[PDB]
DNA sequence: AGGACCC
DNA sequence: TGGGTCCT
């Protein structure tokens, strides 16, 4: 082990792609999904026109009076569709690991390694990519790794090819040596297509970047420790300080971003299996009286029940969290952890008060079932 | 419990 | 500004 095959799949404006295919009336015509005053994602017809993803609903019609908007604020399609995604691909390899709703990494090492062996000393020199290649780069087909990448685009383009035949769904691929490049190539042709990185354009991908915030890994935070700091393009973080940069942000965090910033990634693909959680939400223009309102938690348990039901593990843990309105809280939620009586396990009823007294041991309001067995 | 990060 | 994951 050593050089690896990853490849990064990410479905074009995902939500947009289900209800499309829901109401086929709404192809061609720019259509937005909406979740509270926002416009959450929207297919590219609209996009075209300007609207932009998470834009206010009206900045959003000022903009294209003519959008159409459907609500998304029920998750419970986009999530089936998004795990009927993610075991397609487990189908191919099973070591899948998803980032969303939307995105999913699967490590085709193993598989183009036996697809290689049963390549003749001589198909192997007709061996062809599928899609772009970044940076339009030239291939050396006596490159070992070259050749690698390349079953990988292969491996990566029928994926695409499934994912579409038989589910209708459209989506972007990229291929690299480690989950960060493959990441970061997966977008270059925006549009339901595959990029495919060879190690020779590896800086040029990381250098193409505009801010150390664009690097996967780094967020909103870091970013402004790092601008702090003078630290503004990814040439500055790679050539920065070990030294300070560690005693600032933690030898972990450091040493971590500083390899990322070289397109350095180690980090494995886990195997997501069932999800670790479930739950639902409810955001309300600051609509709760502190009490009587937790008929509101009556209807999230209603479906959350039905979802923790179905999976068929049973939770044993359940949650409240909980906002508050007032100045700009750029971060503030609340959370009563507890529990759950082992006979209640095996209904909403109980439950119901169980989050009640949970409830007022304490805009928004969600319940989550956590710790499953 | 709460924090950071991601989509 | 509707969900999730893993670390402190
Ligand atoms: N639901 C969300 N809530 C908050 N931030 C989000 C959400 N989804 C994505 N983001 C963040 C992640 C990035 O910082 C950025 C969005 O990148 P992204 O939306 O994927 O680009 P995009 O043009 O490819 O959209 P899409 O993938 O829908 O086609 O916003
Ligand atoms: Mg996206």
């Amino acid at each position: 082990a050593s050089s690896r095959v990853i490849v990064h799949v990410d479905l074009d404006c995902f939500y947009a792609q289900v209800e499309m295919i829901s109401n086929p009336e709404l192809k061609d015509k720019p259509l937005g999904v909406q979740q509270k005053y926002l416009v959450v994602t929207c297919n590219y017809e609209a996009r075209k026109l300007g609207v932009k993803k998470l834009m206010n609903v009206r900045d959003a019609k000022e903009k294209c009076p003519q959008l159409v908007l459907v609500n998304g604020e029920d998750l419970t399609r986009y999530r089936e569709m998004s795990y009927k995604v993610t075991e397609l691909l487990e189908e191919f390899s099973p070591v899948v690991e998803r980032l969303g709703f939307d995105e999913n990494f699967v490590d085709l090492t193993e598989m183009v390694e036996k697809r290689l062996q049963q390549l003749q000393s001589d198909e192997l020199s007709a061996v062809t990519v599928s899609g772009h290649v970044y940076n339009n780069q030239s291939i050396n087909l006596l490159d070992v790794l070259h050749i690698r990448l390349l079953v990988g685009s292969q491996i990566a383009a029928e994926m695409r090819e499934a994912m579409y035949n038989q589910l209708g769904l459209t989506g972007c691929a990229g291929v690299a040596s480690n989950k960060l490049l493959a990441k970061l190539v997966s977008g270059v042709f925006k549009p339901n297509q595959q990029t495919v990185l060879l190690p020779e354009s590896c800086q040029h991908l990381i250098h193409s970047l505009n801010h150390i915030k664009e690097i996967p890994g780094i967020g909103y935070k870091t970013a402004k420790c790092l601008e702090a700091l003078g630290i503004n393009s990814v040439r500055d973080l790679q050539t920065f300080s070990p030294k300070i940069l560690e005693k600032e942000l933690g030898i972990s965090v450091a040493q971590r971003i500083q390899k990322l910033s070289f397109g350095e990634d180690n980090s494995p693909v886990i195997l997501s299996g069932p999800p670790q959680s479930f739950s639902e939400e409810d955001s309300f223009k600051k609509c709760s009286s502190e009490v009587e309102a937790k008929n509101k938690i009556e209807e999230l348990l209603a479906s959350l029940l039905n979802r923790v039901c179905q999976d068929g593990r049973k939770p044993h843990t359940v949650r409240l969290i909980i906002r508050r309105y007032s100045s700009e809280k750029h971060y503030g939620r609340e959370s009563r952890q507890c529990p759950i009586p082992s006979h209640v396990i095996q209904v909403m009823t109980p439950m119901v008060d169980i989050l009640m007294k949970l409830f007022r041991n304490m805009t928004l309001l969600s319940v989550c079932f956590c710790n499953l067995k």
